[PDB]
C-alpha cells in the first residue's frame, strides 16, 4: 500500500494513506530514491537504519547511475534531505551512520565509484546561516576575482576505519571512475601537496637505497664461487669478506621484500581471481623475494642449483626497477603501458602464437624422419623465425622437400608476417586508446605509493605532518562547536566575478 | 489510371476514379508504399497476394531504405495498416501469409536486413483494447521505475520453416546490418540466456573433446613407423596397440569432420562464389578432414606419401583450434581479425608481392650465368630478404656486379622496406576500422554456434529447454484465445517514470 | 568612373553615370562579378569578348572560390545572366564563345577545377517555357517517387577541341577537386557505363596480351645463349627457332611501348618539372621500352653488356604489371599507394638515410686502418643493418674498439631503430590520410584509361558506340530545333515526392 | 579602501570614496584589470609606472588568459584606455614606456606569449579622426572587393632593444603559442618576403659552402697518413699539398664553428637546464667543432688517438646536414621529427631498455660459468637480438640449459617483441600528434635562421634592404608628424564588401 502508492509518484495517494531493484527497505528510502521531493517532506512532518544498515543516504548513493540527470537530481535531493535533517535535527550528523561494511555515505560513494555524488559532497557548501556548520567547503576570502577556498576534509585524510582517499586508491579497479575520482579539486591538490612536502624525499631515498641494494647484489652474484658445491667456506681474503657481506645484505633485502609482500597481501587481501590486474608490481617484488629465499634454501641444501633461482631473482630485480619510474610522470606512463600489455595483449598473443608454433612444430617433427628431431629443437628452430634469425633450411633430413618447405612458408606467413603484425597493430591500438588513460593510472598508483609511505610512518613523522590545517568553523546551534582539519586552495575564475 | 492517380498523391483523384521500381503489384501496395495514409483507408472502406506472393506488408518492407525518416513512416504506416486489418478482420493473422520464398514479413525484414522494421516488430506493443492480442511486447508490471517487459517471440525460436534468428545468423553477409541486427533486446538477451543455460557446457565439452582428439592424433602421428612402406603390420607390443588405437581414433575423427562438412554444405548450400567469406572455419575443418582421408587412402595404397597429407592435416588441425576461441569474447575478436586478413589483406598483398618477387627472381636468374640458378632457388633467396635472413651476396657467379647488386637493392627497397610496410600500415588501418566491428562479428558467429548446437540436439535435450516461457496473453475477439511462448526481460529507465 | 562607381555597389551611381584582381576587362564583367544583380539588368537594358577572350561567363568562373556562398551566388548570377541573354537573344548560344585557350565556360570551369559551377552546369535545368531549350537536364518522367532524368551532355563526350571529361582527366593534378570532379552524377554514371559496355573487355584483352608478352619475353630472356659474344648465330634446332621468335616478339613489344610513350608525351605534353607526379606509369613503361632498345643496340654492337639492360627491362616489366591492377577497384588503391610512396615518402627518406649512411660509412672507413676498406664495401656492410642482416663486428682491423663500436651503435640507433621507424610511422600516416583519397584517384586514372582506349579506336568501334542517346529536345524559339546526345539515368529520392 | 572597493566592482563605492594575484600595483591597474570600464573613466577624469615598471598596459597583458572572453574584453579595454590616453594626452606614446626588463607592452605580450593581444595590436586600426595617428593598420585602398592594407611595423623589424619578431623567435619554447604566434598576417608575410627577397640566396650559398667543406674534409680525413705517430711531416708530393690544404681548411671550419657556438651562447644565454630542447642544432654543430679541436690537440700532442675524435667529428658533420633541410618545407618537418624523438622518446626508451638489457646481461653472465663472460660481451650478444641478428645459443658454456634459454626467451619477448614495439607505437603516436605541429615548428626555426642571417649582416646589405616601406601616415595633433616603416599586403574577402 505505502510502497506501491509511493512508487506511483502520487502525492494524493500518500496523503490519503498515511493520514529485483534495490531502493532501500523503508518508506523514506523509497520516497527519496524515486524523486519524490514533496512526499519525503510530508513523511518527515506528517536517520533510520534498514536490515542492511543502509540509511536514506545509502539508498540515494546506491541508486545513482552517475549520469548527468541522475547526478543532478540525486545531488539536489541529497541536499534537500540533509537540510530537512538539519532543521528538524541540527545536532544529528546523519552521515556518521555507517552500514554493516562500516562505510559512511561519502565512503560508500567512493567505494561504489560514483564521481557525481562524490564531487558534490567534496565541493559542497551551504550559504544559509540556518545550518552554517553543514557546509563542506568554506570560502576564506576574495580580494578581486581571486577566491581562497577551504574544504573540510573530515575523513579524507585519517578517519575511524576507512578514509575517502584510501578507498579510492585501494579500489579493486572494477570501480569505473577510479582514476577520474582523484581529479576532483581537494583530493588532487591534497595528493600533490603531500607528495611535494615530504613523501617525495622518502620516495627518492627508497629509490636510491633500492638501486644500491641491487648494485651490491649484482656484484655479490657476479663474483660467486665456482669451485665445488655450496656452501663455500669463508676465506680470510678481503674479497671473501666483501662477498659474504654482499650475500648477507642481499638475502636480508630478500627476506625484507618477502615480509613486505606478505603484509601487503594481509592488509589488502585482494581477490586471487583479480590478483594480477590490481597489483602487478607487488607480485613481481614478492616473487623476486621468493626466488632469493629459494636460492638460499638450495644454497644451504648443498646443491649447485641455487644459481638458477638466484639468477632469476637478479634479472627480475633489475626489471622491477620500473616501479620507481612510476614516481616520475614522464616515465610512469611508459611503465604502465608495459604492465597493460603483459596483462592483456601479450597473454592473448602468446596463446594464439603457441597454438600456431606447436601445430607447425609437431607437423615438421612428424615430417622429419631422422639433429633437429626433438620437439623442443624444432620449436626453437621455428621460434627463431619470429626474431628474424631463422632459416628456411635448418635441416636436410626430410624425405619430402615440397611438404617441408610449404610448411615453413605457411608458418612464416602465418606468424612472422601476419600474427606478429597483428600484435604490432593491437599495441598501436592500445597506445592510441590509453594515451589519456595512463596519464591518470599513473596518478592513481602514485597515490597508492603516498598512502603506503604514510601508513608505514611512525608517530613522530605523522605528527610532524597532518594534512590540511586545524581551523575553527561556523559554530553549530547545538553547542556552538565546529572545528575541522580544513585544507586551503586558491582559484581564479573570471565568470565568478 | 488508378496506378498513376494513386502515385500522384492526390486524394481527390482516387476518390473520383474509384467511386523499374518495385512497390508491389496491386493498388493497395502502391498506396501504402507511397505514404498515402488516407488513400488506403478509403480503398479498404470504399491481405491480397500478388503474382510474387508479396502482400502489402512485403511491399512495405521491400521499400524501406532503413534510414531515419524511411523507418519512421514505414513503421507508422505498417502499424496503421495492421490496425485497420485488425478492426476490419480481427481473426485474420496477415503476417502468417508468406511469399514464394516462404518468409513472413518479419522473416522478410530479417532476410533483407532492415533493422528498422525488424526492431519495430520485435519491440511492438499496442495499448488499445480494440485489439489487445495484436501486441508483440507485453509489459508484466512496474514496481517503481522498474519495468518487467515480456516479448512474444512467436517464430523467433522455432517456426514452421525459418525462424527469425536463424535467418539473421545464416545471412550471406551481404545483408548490411547483420551484426547490429542481433543487438536488439529480445534477440540479444535470448542468445545470452541460451548460451549461459546449457549451450555453454556443451561447447566446452566439445572444445575439450577436440583438444583430446588433437593430442592423441599428434601422439599417433609423432610415433609413426619409419621402416618400410605402409601398411605397417600390427605388433603385439603395448606401443603398437596404443598406436593402432590412436590411428583409428584419428581417422574416425577425420571421417566425422568430413561428414559434418558435407552435411553443413547441404543444409546451408552457400554460393561457391562467396564460400570463403561467409564460412571460413568450416572450409578449414572440412579440408583437414579431406587431408586425413587422402592420407588414409595413400596409406592403404602402399605409398610413403601418406605422411605428406597427414602432416598437413596435423598442422591445420592445431591451427584450427582458434575456432574454439571464438567461444570466448576476448580471444574471439583476435581470431576474427586473422580471418579478415587471410580473406582480404593477405591475398591482395600476396598477389602484389608475387609480382615483385617473380620479376626480380627472373631478373637475377637471367643475369646469373652459372648453385643458385634454379628459378626456385633464386625465389627462395629473394624471399629470405623479407624474413630478415637474406644476404646481399648469396652468389658470386655473375659477370656483372653493379647490375646484380642494383637489382637486389631495388628489390629490398621495393619489398622489404616499402611493400611489407604497406602491409603493416594496412593491417593497422584494418584494426582501426574493425576494432568495433569484430566485437559483434564475434556475437554473430557465437549465435551460429548456438543454432548449430541446438539443431544437432535430440528430443530429450530440446524438450528439456525451450526458449522463453509459455504464458497466456490477451484473449482475441475471434475466440478469446492468445497464448504464446513469451520471453521475459527487465529494464530500468528513469525517463520512463 | 564607371569602374569605380560600379565596384562601389551603388545602383544610384551607375544610373546617374550611364544615363591585381582579375574580374574581366569590361563593365559587364565587373558588374556581374561583384554580385550586382540589378546593375547588369540596367546595363543590358539601359556576349562581349575582352582582350583575353574571356566573356562575362569566363569572368564569372574565374572569380568563384568554390566555397558555399561563392558557389551559391555565382551559380545564381550565372543563371540570371544566362536567362537575360536568353530573353534578349534566344538564338545566341553564349557558352559556345571560347577564350584564346579555346575553352568554353563549362570547359573553363573544368580546367580551373571549381566543382561548384561545374556541378551546377552539369545538373542545370530550367522549367520556364520562356527558354525551354536552355536546360541541361531534362526530366523524362516520374511514375511514383521514381524520376528518370536525362542530361544533355553536349561537349562532355566528344566536342570540337576539348571535351569536359577529357579536361578533367588530363588535369595536371594541381587542380584541387579533380577526383571529386568525377563524382558528379552524369560524368560518374557515364564513365561506369562506358567501362561496363565495351572498354572493360578491351582492357582485359590488353591485360592478357601483356601477360602473354611478358611470359614469352621472360622465357626468351631465361634461355639466352651463354657462349661467346652476341649476336649468336641462328641454329636449326626447334629451341633456336622458338628463341628467335621470342626475341623478335620481345623487341617488337619494346619498340611498340617506345612509340606509345613518345606519342603519349606529344599528345599530353606534360611539364618536365611535374612529369613524375601526373604520369608515373607511363614513365615506367617508356623506360622499360628504352631498356629493351638499349639492349638490342648493345646486342648488335657485339657486346656482352646487353643482358644488363635486358635484365632491367625484364624486372621492370614484371613490376609494371601493377598498372593493370588499377583496372580493378580492390587492387588499384593498393598500387596507387605504392605510387604515392615512391613519389613522396621514399625520396625524402632516402635523402635523409643516405646522409646518415654516408656519414657513418666515411666515419668507419677513415677509422679502419687496413677486406672492408672500400667505401662501397663499408656502405654495404652498414646497409646490411637495415635489413636485419648485419653484424656488430664485420671486421677486426681497427686500432680502436670503443670508437668503432660506438660508431656502429650510434648508426644502428639512428637508422635501424629511429629513421626506419619514422618511415613506418610516416607510411602509417600516409595510409590514414589517403584511405579515402586513393578510392577516387583510382577512379580518376580508370577514366584516363577509358579515354585512352576510346581515343585509340577506329571508325567502326567508335560509330558502334557513342555515349548517351540522340534524343530530340524542346524546340527553340529561333528555329524550333533542339536535338542533343542526351544520357539517361534513374533516381529515387523520397523527399522529392 | 580604494583597492577593496574598486575590486568590489561597485561604481557607487568608488564615487563615494574618491570624491597572490598580480594585477598591477596602482588603483588604475586594478580598475582596468577588473573589467571596470566606467571606473577608470572617473579615475582619469575625477601612464604611471609601478615599482616593477609595469604600466596599466603591462597589467592588462599580464592578466589575459588568452581565452575567447579574456581576449575579447582585454582587447576592448586596452582600446578604451588607449583612446582616453589619446584624447587626454594625444602627444603621449604610452606604449613606449617599458618595464625593468625593457619590453614595451607589445613586446611584453610577445614575450609572455598571448596571441590574442598580440594579434589585436598587430592588426589594430582606428577609423576615428579624433586620433588618426593611433592606428596600427592603414588601409591603402579598395578597388572592388579588393583591399590593399598597410601595417605600421614600428618595432617589429628593428627596435631599440628587442623587436617583436626577435622575442617570438628567441622564446625559450615554454611560451605556448610560439609557432601560432608567427601565423598572424604581418609577421607571416614579412617573414616570407624577407626569405624570398635575399635571405634565400644567402642560405643556399651557406648550404653549398657547408657541403663543399664537408666533402673536402671527408677527403682529407679519408687519405690521412697511416705510418707512424703524428704530426706527419710535409711532403713535396701534390697529394701531400692537397692533403695539408684539406687539413688546414677543415680545422679552419672547425674553429669557425667553435667561435660561432660560443657567440651564439653568449647572445642567447639559454638556460643550461633547457639547453637541448630550445637549441638542438647548435649543440651538435658546437660539439662537432669541439671534436675537431680536440682532434687537432691530440694530433699535435704526438698521439695516434686523434683519429678517434676526428672520426666522430666527420660522422657528426654529415649527420648535421639535416639542419639545412629545415630550409625546405618538405624536408624540414622530417628533420624536426628526428629532433623530437632524440629529445623525448629515445631517452625514455633507452633508460627502460638499458634497465632490461643490463638486468638480463648480469643474469646471463652470473649464470655462465666459463668466450662470452665479459659483461660487455654478453651485453652485446643481447643487443644483437634487437637488430634481428642474435641467436638463441651464442654459447654452450653454461651448466643449466633451461635457466639460460628461459632467460633469453624472456628477454626477447620483453625487449624485441614488446619494448621495441612499444617504441614503434609511441613514435606512431608522436607522428600522429605532431603532423600539424611540425609544420609550424619548421616556420619558427626558419624565422630563427632569417634573424640570425640578418643579424650577421654588415651595413651595406642591411641598408640595401629594410623591411616594409617608409611611408607617411596621419599627422598627429601634437605636431602633425607621423611617418612609419609600414609594410603592405593585399586581401580579398567577399563578406567584407
Ligand atoms: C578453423 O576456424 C578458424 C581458424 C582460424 C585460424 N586458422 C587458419 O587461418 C588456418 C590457415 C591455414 C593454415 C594451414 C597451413 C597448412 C597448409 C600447413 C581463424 C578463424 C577461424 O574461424
Ligand atoms: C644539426 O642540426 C640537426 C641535426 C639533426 C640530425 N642529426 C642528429 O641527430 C645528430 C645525432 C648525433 C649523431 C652523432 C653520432 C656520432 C657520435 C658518431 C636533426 C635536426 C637538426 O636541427
Amino acid at each position: 500500500a505505502l510502497h506501491i502508492a509511493i512508487e506511483r509518484r502520487n502525492m494524493t495517494l500518500v496523503t490519503l494513506l498515511v493520514e529485483g531493484f534495490y531502493f532501500g527497505e523503508l518508506p523514506l528510502s523509497l520516497a527519496a530514491c524515486t524523486n519524490q521531493l514533496a512526499i519525503v517532506k510530508f513523511l518527515l512532518q506528517n536517520s533510520a537504519r534498514d536490515s542492511v544498515g543502509n540509511t536514506v543516504l545509502h539508498a540515494l548513493v546506491e541508486v545513482a547511475d552517475n549520469t548527468v540527470d541522475n547526478t543532478k537530481f540525486v545531488t539536489s535531493m541529497y541536499n534537500e534531505i540533509l537540510i530537512l535533517g538539519a532543521k528538524l535535527h541540527p545536532t544529528l550528523k546523519l552521515e556518521e551512520i555507517t552500514n554493516r561494511k562500516g562505510l559512511t555515505p561519502l565512503a560508500l560513494a567512493a567505494s561504489s565509484g560514483k564521481i557525481g555524488v562524490l564531487a558534490y559532497i567534496l565541493q559542497r557548501e551551504i550559504h544559509e546561516p540556518e545550518c552554517r556548520h553543514l557546509s563542506r567547503k568554506f570560502t576564506e576570502w576574495a580580494y578581486g576575482p581571486v577566491h581562497s577556498s577551504l574544504y573540510d576534509l573530515s575523513c579524507i585524510d585519517t578517519c575511524e576505519k576507512n578514509s575517502v582517499l584510501e578507498v579510492i586508491a585501494y579500489s579493486s579497479s572494477e570501480t569505473p571512475n577510479r582514476h577520474d575520482m582523484l581529479l576532483v579539486e581537494p583530493l588532487n591538490r591534497l595528493l600533490q601537496d603531500k607528495w611535494d612536502r615530504f613523501v617525495k624525499r622518502i620516495f627518492y631515498f627508497n629509490f636510491f637505497v633500492y638501486c644500491l641494494y641491487m648494485i651490491i647484489f649484482t656484484a655479490a652474484a657476479y663474483y660467486r664461487p665456482v669451485e665445488g658445491l655450496p656452501p663455500y667456506k669463508l676465506k680470510n681474503t678481503v674479497g671473501d669478506y666483501f662477498r659474504v657481506t654482499g650475500e648477507i645484505l642481499s638475502v636480508s633485502g630478500g627476506v625484507y621484500f618477502f615480509f613486505r609482500g606478505i603484509q601487503y597481501f594481509l592488509q589488502r587481501r585482494p581477490s586471487l581471481k583479480s590478483l594480477f590486474v590490481d597489483s602487478y608490481s607487488e607480485i613481481l617484488f614478492f616473487v623476486q623475494s621468493l626466488f632469493m629465499l629459494v636460492s638460499v634454501v638450495l644454497y644451504f641444501s648443498q646443491r649447485k642449483e641455487y644459481v638458477a633461482s638466484m639468477v632469476f631473482s637478479l634479472a627480475m630485480g633489475w626489471t622491477n626497477m620500473l616501479y620507481y619510474t612510476r614516481g616520475f610522470q614522464q616515465m610512469g606512463i611508459y611503465a604502465v603501458m608495459i604492465e597493460k600489455m603483459i596483462l592483456r595483449d601479450l597473454c592473448r598473443f602468446m596463446f594464439v602464437y603457441l597454438v600456431f608454433l606447436f601445430g607447425f612444430s609437431t607437423a615438421v617433427v612428424t615430417l622429419i624422419e631422422d639433429s633437429y628431431n626433438s620437439l623442443y629443437s624444432t620449436c626453437l628452430e621455428l621460434f627463431k623465425f619470429t626474431i628474424g634469425m631463422g632459416d628456411l633450411e635448418f635441416t636436410e633430413n626430410y624425405d619430402f622437400k615440397a611438404v617441408f618447405i610449404i610448411l615453413l612458408l605457411a608458418y612464416v606467413i602465418l606468424t612472422y608476417i601476419l600474427l606478429l603484425n597483428m600484435l604490432i597493430a593491437l599495441m598501436g591500438e592500445t597506445v592510441n586508446k590509453i594515451a589519456q588513460e595512463s596519464k591518470n593510472i599513473w596518478k592513481l598508483q602514485r597515490a597508492i605509493t603516498i598512502l603506503d609511505t604514510e601508513k608505514s610512518f611512525l608517530k613522530c613523522m605523522r605528527k610532524a605532518f597532518r594534512s590540511g590545517k586545524l581551523l575553527q568553523v561556523g559554530f553549530t546551534p547545538d553547542g556552538k562547536d565546529d572545528y575541522r582539519w580544513c585544507f586551503r586552495v586558491d582559484e581564479v575564475n573570471w565568470t565568478t566575478w
